[PDB]
């Protein structure tokens, strides 16, 4: 309740079941939720406007990612369009939501990984979307950024994504890195199109418990770092939820990613969507 008053509806089975299939309800609920967007005008940075895919979907300033190298003390160099986003619990920092890199910030979403010790990255962009909704910032083989040798080691095709296997070096430090290209994200959000980004959900949890103790950010971009990924942290926080306490709370969970950054879950199709993806995940757990 920091930003704006959070809201709150924990749905045991049978009401999550009967939420996800009530569209008038959902809207409703939707639409009192507080986007929590940044005045633009917060940012008077020279050269930002090259920073920003969308002029108006900027980072909100106290959850902000600050690059601290090499100036933390110049505005530009340290700024990225991306927040920490607390997850179950309210654990600090367990993703990062961040836009799809454009042209000149490609070198930037790098620092950013880097500085983060990232071990995941779940990218939600369609095939057909590349190159306008995302620039491919992955090399075909190997790049360097910033004295940061990026090498793709391994493409592991599957039919909802395509998995690399990356190694990043700079020094005598190596680093392994896996990078979830998720290419099933349906246009029209209907139940029978949830089993792909559950799928995803699961995959990409348990690779993040692999990591061990104090698991580092894990970066969700999209677009704008909002609609999509705001779907992917929110089905990812209710799944640990659902299993721990045996209820979901999207709408606390929806108002827990807005006070972190604006926008996240961006349309009441996406809010819904949620609502099929746990509805179907809890019809999964009872068995
Ligand atoms: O969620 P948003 O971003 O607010 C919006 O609703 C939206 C916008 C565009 C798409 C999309 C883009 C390219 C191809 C396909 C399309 O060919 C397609 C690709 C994969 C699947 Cl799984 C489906 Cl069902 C359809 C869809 C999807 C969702």
């Amino acid at each position: 309740n920091l930003y704006f008053q959070s809201m709150s509806r924990v749905l045991q089975a049978e009401e999550l079941h009967e939420k996800a299939l009530d569209p008038f309800l959902l809207q409703a609920e939707f639409f009192e939720i507080p986007m929590n967007f940044v005045d633009p005008k917060e940012y008077d940075i020279p050269g930002l406007v090259r920073k920003n895919r969308y002029k108006t979907i900027l980072p909100n300033p106290h959850s902000r990612v600050c690059l601290t190298s090499p100036d933390p003390d110049d505005p530009l160099s340290s700024y990225i369009n991306a927040n920490y986003i607390r997850g179950y619990g309210g654990e600090e920092k367990v993703y990062i939501a961040t836009q799809g890199p454009i042209v000149s910030t490609v070198a930037d979403f790098w620092r950013m990984v880097w500085q983060e010790h990232t071990p995941i990255i779940v990218m939600i962009t369609n095939i057909e979307e590349m190159n306008e909704k995302c620039t491919e910032y992955w090399p075909e083989e190997q790049v360097a950024y910033d004295g940061v040798e990026i090498t793709v080691q391994k493409v592991i095709h599957t039919e909802d994504y395509r998995l690399r296997l990356i190694s990043l070096k700079s020094g005598t430090e190596e680093r392994g890195l896996k990078h979830y290209w998720f290419t099933s994200w349906p246009d029209q959000k209907t139940p029978d199109r949830a089993p792909p980004l559950l799928h995803l959900v699961r995959e990409v949890e348990e690779a993040a418990q692999q990591e061990g103790p104090h698991c580092a950010p894990i970066i969700v971009h999209c677009s704008a770092g909002i609609g999509r990924t705001g779907c992917f942290i929110a089905t990812s926080i209710c799944c640990q939820q659902l299993r721990q306490e045996g209820v979901v709370d999207i709408l606390k969970t929806t108002c827990q990613l807005r006070q972190d950054r604006g926008g996240m879950i961006q349309t009441c199709e996406q809010y819904q969507f949620v609502h099929h993806v746990m509805s179907l995940y809890e019809k999964q757990l009872s068995h």
